[PDB]
């Protein structure tokens, strides 16, 4: 797909209603945009944060919307909420969040995930791992879907790889149902096959920022703001404009974006600096850095739409492991 891109063009996306998917861990659905425009029918998701479900209620509103927290909840909740038998589910989605005990809600997903038994699972992994734990607990989190009946593979995408002006590096899981695997032929020399082609060769803002619309006097006010306080003195002030590659604000975290490199990584917390403009990133900038569509709905706060966006999932890199999974999987049965 190309950027810009609108709402319509994700229902005439879903309409196709070629497989079926639930999302866990819905946010405001970045995950979802890019299912359907694959052309995946949404079943139902679950997101217990408020606002999240007013942003996703708002460009979705046909969507069942399950609020609980996932840990009240089991597969045959969701099987009983769609109307689905176990294994009848083409693809479960999920990007859980994240001595004493500490919750894991990927193993909350995983545990959804045996109830439901779908076809395909895909399921991204951000939780913050000491030096140490991390390969353990990747290693820990295949067996746990080996153990459920899923052949299992995964890999760190870099999402200025699939279209996607942004350098947003995630360890995304794709696990196939054994029956399935079997039936389409897929063993653990071609598991990998399961990720879709690179695109592009790292797609930069430049690439992808043309044309945002975007009021002048909304976008002077983020300068004025930014002028006046105490991270421009210290920091932006002191940080040159037109970089040709992204700047930290250590060696003058606060990052300051280049136009002719793929984007920081959007997060909750949102601090990126304008290439050119001694200011943050603006809401229509960040809905476009993320690949959502130009009129996508974002409510509540200006820092609680930064916050919505940061936590996704970009469209184009899920509508790029949508259509490959629809290909590689789902078109063979
Ligand atoms: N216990 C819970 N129960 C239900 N929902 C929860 C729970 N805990 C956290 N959440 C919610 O799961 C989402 C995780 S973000 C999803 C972005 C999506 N992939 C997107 O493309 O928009 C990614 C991240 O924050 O790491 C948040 O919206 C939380 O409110």
């Amino acid at each position: 797909m190309k950027l810009p891109y609108k709402l319509q063009d994700v229902y005439d996306g879903e309409s196709q209603a070629k497989f079926t998917v639930i999302s866990t861990f819905a946010g405001g659905g970045g995950s979802s945009t890019g299912y359907r425009l694959a052309g995946a029918k949404i079943l139902c998701i679950n997101e217990f944060v408020e606002e999240a479900r007013k942003t996703y209620a708002a460009n979705y509103p046909s969507t069942p919307i399950v609020p609980d927290d996932i840990k009240q909840l089991t597969g045959g909740d969701f099987l009983k909420i769609t109307g689905l038998k176990p294994r009848e589910l083409d693809i479960l989605d999920g990007s859980p969040p994240c001595v004493e005990n500490i919750e894991d809600l990927f193993f909350e997903f995983i545990r959804v995930a045996k109830g439901i038994q779908p076809k395909v699972i895909v399921a991204e992994n951000v939780k913050g791992l000491t030096i140490g734990e991390a390969k353990t607990y990747y290693a820990k989190i295949t067996n746990a879907f080996e153990d459920i009946g899923y052949l299992v593979t995964s890999k760190v995408m870099k999402s200025s790889h699939y279209g996607v002006g942004q350098a947003r590096e995630r360890l995304i899981f794709i696990a196939v149902r054994q029956d399935i695997a079997d039936k389409v032929g897929l063993n653990i020399l071609t598991v990998s096959s399961l990720f879709p082609p690179t695109s592009s060769e790292d797609t930069t803002i430049g690439d992808i920022i043309g044309g945002v619309e975007q009021d002048p006097e909304y976008i002077q006010s983020l300068v004025d703001h930014m002028t006046k306080s105490g991270i421009y003195k210290k920091v932006v002030s002191k940080m040159p404009k037109n970089p040709k590659k992204i700047l930290s604000g250590m060696d003058y975290n606060t990052k300051r974006a280049s136009f002719y490199k793929p984007s920081p990584t959007l997060t909750a917390s949102g601090g990126l600096i304008h290439w050119n403009e001694d200011r943050v990133l603006s809401v229509p900038e960040l809905k476009r850095i993320q690949s959502l569509p130009d009129d996508f709905i974002l409510t509540g706060s200006h820092s609680q739409q930064t916050e919505r966006v940061g936590r996704m999932v970009p469209p184009l890199m899920m509508k790029a492991i949508a259509e490959n999974i629809y290909k590689e999987v789902l078109s063979k049965l």
